[PDB]
């Protein structure tokens, strides 16, 4: 039904895959290789000339936030209203803001800039624990009472930044605990321990 | 007004949902803040993401130029007739944001140096939008389905301002060219640009354009 097309990193799929398998849902992986990409074909024939590119039924997407939202929505994930739809909007566009701060450092300075970028981290963080002190004191979602698409988004993005920077939650408590219980569903433990997720590399560059 | 816009004097990234607002007719309060202002620190520390602009609905208070625009398209209709177009609709603005975050690179941190680099790379970072506006009604009418979306209200100040830093940019594009017309045409959209409350804002805040 769903195809990700995209090249052999986690990087920019990791939420969309993680949402797929914690919802219990069906997918091909469709890999490029830097050969096949370096033709120029597919490219040429992506709309933004980039990946990942997704399809749904003849439904065919570009953009990672489009294919989360798309997904967010058909899926029911996306808050009960308006109000909390606006919220979730909120969550994602902030992941999406620190999401290109971290690749940045990672794909155009990785070593002279890592030092500036940890000691800014617990300030980029802080915004996602006050959200979840916000409602129902953090002890379930970041926003409403069911989870919702940002929430995958905003996972992954916590689980690179603790590889780039163990103990970055630390300070943290509502975080941490929020990441322990969304790891532990069931569907979505599995998707993480599986060789699928744990023996991509995080970043296309081999840095993390 | 149920509405209000908090933000620095400039049109940057509000410029969109102001055209929005004007062109559905609503009502709303500019909440203006002087870098004096931003300096003091209070106002940063309590916004969510450190940043501006901040929007209130209501008491719903939001950050985010995107979850604004969304927010309103969602509440003003202006998000596609379905899930499908609803889909394009937000291919369309995240492509948008990916251009506006390369034009404001520009601007505010490397303006002499790469404005030649990015002006030849230009072309092939708006056809994507000719190419989308070729697929539906041969481009005659909206970018996505038949009737207005929020997307475009973005994408049309992402047009306008690379009007301003590229003049002509749009001749190698019939479509986007026609398009830009037809909607700058709309009588409020074009009453709302041809105003002090636009003009006599800056497109950014260190004066480069
Ligand atoms: N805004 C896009 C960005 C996509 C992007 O940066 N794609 C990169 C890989 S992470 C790519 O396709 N690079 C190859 C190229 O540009 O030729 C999204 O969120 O999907
Ligand atoms: N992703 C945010 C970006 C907001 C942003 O970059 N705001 C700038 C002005 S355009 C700002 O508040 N700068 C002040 C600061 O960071 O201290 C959005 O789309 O609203
Ligand atoms: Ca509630």
């Amino acid at each position: 039904p769903y195809t990700v097309v995209y090249f052999p990193v986690r990087g920019r799929c990791a939420a969309l895959r993680m949402l797929l398998a914690d919802q219990g849902q069906s997918w091909k992986e469709e890999v490029v290789t830097v050969e096949t990409w370096q033709e120029g074909s597919l490219k040429a024939s992506c709309l933004y000339g980039q990946l990942p590119k997704f399809q749904d039924g003849d439904l065919t997407l570009y953009q990672s936030n489009t294919i989360l939202r798309h997904l967010g929505r058909t899926l029911g994930l996306y808050g009960k209203d308006q109000q909390e739809a606006a919220l979730v909007d909120m969550v994602n566009d902030g992941v999406e803001d620190l999401r290109c701060k971290y690749i940045s450092l990672i794909y155009t300075n990785y070593e002279a800039g890592k030092d500036d970028y940890v000691k800014a981290l617990p300030g980029q963080l802080k915004p996602f624990e006050t959200l979840l002190s916000q409602n129902q004191g953090g002890k379930t979602f970041i926003v409403g009472d069911q989870i919702s698409f940002a929430e995958y988004n905003l996972l992954d993005l916590l689980l690179i930044h603790e590889v780039l920077a163990p103990g970055c939650l630390d300070a943290f408590p509502l975080l941490s605990a929020y990441v322990g219980r969304l790891s532990a569903r069931p569907k979505l433990k599995a998707f993480l321990a599986s060789p699928e997720y744990v023996n991509l590399p995080i970043n296309g560059n081999g840095k993390q």
